[PDB]
C-alpha cells in the first residue's frame, strides 16, 4: 500500500513533467506557469488563465487529459485514504 | 472487458463527433475549436477560452454534458484500469 | 430503480430551478442564463463566462455547491447506469 | 457516523480558512473573495474570475488542491448520503 503510493506519486511526477515540458516549448510558458497549467487541468479544476492557443497545444490537451486524469485522480484517492485518513486517526489517540 | 472497452471507446468518439457538428455549426467554431472544447467540456476542465454564446448553444450544452458526463467518465475509468494498469504492471517485470 | 430515478431527477429540476431564481434576481441574469450558469456550476465545468458579482452571490454559490453536487451526481450516475446502459445494452441485440 | 461527519467537517472548515488567510494575505483578495475562491478551487468548479497571480501563489495553489480535493469531496459523499439522503427519505412517510 506504500508501495501503491509510491508509484502512483513517481507517475504522476512524471506526468506533470511531460505537461511542463509541452507547455513551455510548445506554447511559449515559463516552466512554473507549465507546471501549474497541467495541475489545473488534469484536476479539473480549469480557470482557463492559461489556455492552448496553438493547434497543436489543443491536440495535445485533448490526450493529455484523457491519459492523465486517471492517474491523477487514483494518486488523490490513494493520498487520502492510504496517508491523511491515517494521520488524522493517529492525531485523535495521545500516546 | 476488451469488448467492454471498445464499445466505451466507440461511444465516447461518436458523442465527441456529435458536439463537433453542433459547436461548428451553431456556434461557428472551427472544427478543430469544436471537438477541444466538447472534450474540456465533458471532462469537466472548462477553461472558458471557448463558451456558447446563443441560446440554442446553452440549451444544447445543458442536455450535452448531463448526457455525456457519464460515458466519457466511463471510458476513462476503463482506460485506466483495463488498458493504463497492466502496462504498467507488465513494465514491473522483465522477460 | 425507476423510482430511484424519478425521485433524483425531481429533485434535479428543484435545485435547478432554485438556482435560476436566485441568480436571475440578485445577479440581474436572465433566467435562460441563470439557468446555464446553474448547470455550469453543479456539474463542476465552471466556464467562467458567468459568476456571481455581489457578496450575497459569492456566499450562496458557496452553499449552492455543497449542498448541489453530490444530488446532480447522484442524478447523473443512475441516468448512466439505469437508463443509457440498459439502452446501448438493448440495441446490441435485434427483435 | 454523525461523529464521521463532524470530523470531516471541522477538517473542511480549517481547510477553508487556510485558504482563506493565504489567497487573503498572498493575493491580496478580500477574505470573501479568499473563501470563494478557496471552494470554487477545492470543489475543482474554477471558473478563473480569481486565480493567482504571484508565483508563491502558483505553488501554494498546486499544493492545495492536491491535499484538498479529497477531504472536500469526502465531506460532500458524507453529506448527501449520511444526511440529505435520510432527510429525503424522512419527507416521503408523513407521522
Ligand atoms: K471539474
Ligand atoms: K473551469
Ligand atoms: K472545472
Ligand atoms: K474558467
Amino acid at each position: 500500500k506504500d508501495k501503491e503510493f509510491q508509484v502512483l506519486f513517481v507517475l504522476t511526477i512524471l506526468t506533470l513533467i511531460s505537461g511542463t515540458i509541452f507547455y513551455s516549448t510548445v506554447e511559449g510558458l515559463r516552466p512554473i506557469d507549465a507546471l501549474y497549467f497541467s495541475v489545473v487541468t488534469l484536476t479539473t479544476v480549469g480557470y482557463g488563465d492559461f489556455s492552448p492557443q496553438t493547434d497543436f497545444g489543443k491536440i495535445f490537451t485533448i490526450l493529455y487529459i484523457f491519459i492523465g486524469i486517471g492517474l491523477v485522480f487514483g494518486f488523490i484517492h490513494k493520498l487520502a485514504v492510504n496517508v491523511q485518513l491515517p494521520s488524522i486517526l493517529s492525531n485523535l489517540v495521545p500516546r
